[PDB]
Formats: C-alpha cells, sequence, structure tokens
C-alpha cells in the first residue's frame, strides 16, 4: 500500500541524515522502492539525483511536487518533514 | 543457472561478512541477483532487509527458509555456510 | 537518447576515478543505467563486474568491445577517456 511506500521512503530518508548512508547508498534505495511500486517520475526525479545533477534538498522538492500532481499523501507528510529537516 | 545464482550470493555474503561491503549495498546486490534470476518472493525477503525491519542473520533464515519451498539445494548450502559464520 | 546516456556512464565513472564513490556503487549505478535505457550485453558485463570476476579495467574493455559492436560512438570516447585514465 501508499502507507509501506511513505514509511520505507521515510526510513530511508532517516539513514541518510544519521550518516548511516550515503548519497549514492540513499539514491540506489529509494530509486528501488519507487520503481518497486510503479510510481516512474519519481524514479526519474532520484535518478537525476544519482546522476549528480541535482542534489537531496532538490531533489526532496521535485519529489513532493510529483507527490501533490499524484495525490500521495502520506508521502508528502515525509517529504515535508525531510525537507524542514535538512 | 542456479549454480551460478548460489555462488553470486554466497560471494556477496563472504564480502559482506570481511568487511568489504556494508548492510545497504549487501541488500542492493543481493536484491539485484534474486531479481535477475526471476526469484521474487527471495527479492521481497531482500527488500526487508534493505528497508530496516530485519538483520542479516534474520534476512538469512527467512532466504533458507523460502528456499526450501522452491528445491534451490546448492542456495541451500550457501545459505547454511553463512548463517553459521554468523 | 545515447548522448545522455554516455553523459551519465561518464559521470559515475568519473565519481569513480575522483574516489566519491566505490566499485559497488558504481557497479551498482552503471548497472542501473544500462539497463533503464534497454542495453542489456552492456548489464550483463556491469553484472560480471558486480560479482567480483573481473576488476574495472577489464569492465570497460569488455564495454568498449560490446559498445563498437553496438555502434555507440559517445559511449566509445567515454569509454576509451575512463581506460586511459586508469
Ligand atoms: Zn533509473
Ligand atoms: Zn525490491
Ligand atoms: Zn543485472
Amino acid at each position: 500500500t501508499m502507507e509501506e511506500l511513505a514509511r520505507r521512503v521515510g526510513r530511508a530518508i532517516e539513514r541518510y541524515l544519521n550518516g548511516e548512508i550515503n548519497e549514492v547508498e540513499l539514491a540506489l534505495a529509494v530509486g528501488h522502492i519507487f520503481r518497486d511500486y510503479g510510481l516512474e517520475e519519481l524514479h526519474e526525479i532520484v535518478d537525476r539525483l544519482l546522476a549528480g545533477e541535482i542534489s537531496v534538498l532538490e531533489m526532496l522538492f521535485r519529489l513532493y511536487e510529483a507527490a501533490v500532481k499524484l495525490g500521495l499523501d502520506d508521502l508528502k507528510f515525509v517529504l515535508l518533514k525531510a525537507i524542514f529537516k535538512l
């Protein structure tokens, strides 16, 4: 469900923010999570992060905009809390 | 082939045990290997490891239980040896 | 487009050579890039790197041969520069 998606993305971002995983690990993990649920635009945003064209804050902003366009309410709160933590 | 799958999974786990790769790298690599061979339940178990809901030992235990119902004998030996190393 | 593919592969190899990512991260990233563009032989070569049967130089060599067979010209230049940087 979309609750487990939000929980997993929030957990991955939490491990990134505590220093347990680095930027490439975060990119790979979050892109895999997004691909496993069928959301490809978010996967493209994480692909842009993985390449290096954007940073974590930019990726979070574009992910929040895409979630707004997709109506993923549980993921919007996770992304906003992550944005304010950075 | 199933022997090559067992060889690659064993090599990845041996890399993790020595200290060459960490938990996230091992999760991503083993999930990729399992997805490349069409074993989806094993992929879900490695996904739970990547999320953070289980550890390496628990993942090995559930992987062995799932490989028992699949008839992957070489993978069973690989997982048993990896379990006893831990 | 094949220009974006070559750009991303060159960028990933450049991060590897600068030392900001390691061998497993490079393998995962380059395999993901190759799979996202529908090139499977390149993906198999990167998979062989991921397991540990070949190193980065050998992978770059076989990737160059595969790109010669596929007629991808920008990838050839990227791989040649990466080979000579090693
Ligand atoms: Zn991708
Ligand atoms: Zn998965
Ligand atoms: Zn693969």
